[PDB]
DNA sequence: AAAAAA
C-alpha cells in the first residue's frame, strides 16, 4: 500500500506535470515509453522495475494510467497539452465535482475553469467528486451539473477514466446545485 | 497538490 502510493504519485507527477524533469519527451499524444519512465523512476526509487509498475497500471482504482504495448500514459489531469482519444459521454444526465467552499464565489462569478490543468475534471460518481474536493480543504461542497446544458453549448464530455469526465468549461448557468 | 520528499 506505501510503496505502491509513493510511486503511484511520482509517476503521475511525471506523466501528467513535468517530464521534462526526467529527460523525457511525450509524444502529442502523452506516450513516453515504458522503459523510459522504468529508469526515471529508477532515479528516486532504486528498486522500481517493470514488473511494478505494470501492477500499479493494473490495479489502479480510478483508471489513471493507460499502457499501449511498450507506451504508458496519465488518462487525463495534465498540465501540458496532450491530444486524447477518449470516447464521448453522451449518456449521463447529471455530473459533479467537488471543491472547497471557498472557492463558491468565484466560480458562481467564473463557472468551473482548467486552472492549472488542461481540462475541467467532474465525476459521474459524488462520492468520487466530494473525495476530490477533499484533496485541498476541509470544507467541501458538492456541485451538481447538468450535463445537457454543456452538450448544448458545445462542450463535450469524455469518458477519462470510470468515473472521470473531461470537458473544456463548465459555465455557471450549467451549475444547477451547490451542496 | 495523484504534483516525490527535503
Ligand atoms: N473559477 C474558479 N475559481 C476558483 N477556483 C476554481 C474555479 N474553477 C475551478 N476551481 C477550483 O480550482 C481547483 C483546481 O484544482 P485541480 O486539482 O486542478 O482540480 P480537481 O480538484 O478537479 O482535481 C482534478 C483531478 O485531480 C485528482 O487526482 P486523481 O486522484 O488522479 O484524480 C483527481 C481529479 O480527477 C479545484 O478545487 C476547482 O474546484
Amino acid at each position: 500500500k506505501p510503496e505502491r502510493k509513493r510511486v503511484s504519485k511520482l509517476m503521475a507527477y511525471i506523466l501528467r506535470h513535468s517530464p521534462e524533469e526526467f529527460g523525457l519527451r511525450p509524444d502529442v499524444e502523452g506516450f513516453v515509453s515504458l522503459n523510459e519512465l522504468v529508469n526515471a523512476l529508477k532515479t528516486v526509487y532504486p528498486e522500481v522495475t517493470e514488473e511494478f509498475v505494470r501492477e500499479i497500471v493494473e490495479n489502479d482504482p480510478k483508471g489513471r494510467y493507460e499502457i499501449r504495448g511498450d507506451r504508458i500514459r496519465a488518462r487525463y489531469g495534465h498540465s501540458f497539452p496532450v491530444s486524447l482519444d477518449h470516447e464521448e459521454d453522451t449518456e449521463s444526465r447529471f455530473l459533479y465535482h467537488g471543491t472547497p467552499r471557498r472557492n463558491l464565489p468565484s466560480i458562481l462569478k467564473e463557472g468551473l475553469k482548467p486552472m492549472k490543468r488542461q481540462y475541467v475534471h467532474v465525476s459521474t460518481d459524488k462520492i468520487e467528486a466530494l473525495e476530490t474536493g477533499r484533496r485541498h480543504g476541509r470544507e467541501v461542497v458538492l456541485l451538481v451539473i447538468d450535463a445537457e446544458c454543456l452538450r448544448k453549448r458545445g462542450f463535450k464530455i469524455y469518458k477519462a477514466g470510470k468515473n472521470v469526465r473531461i470537458v473544456e468549461r463548465v459555465p455557471p448557468d450549467c451549475i444547477t446545485l451547490a451542496v
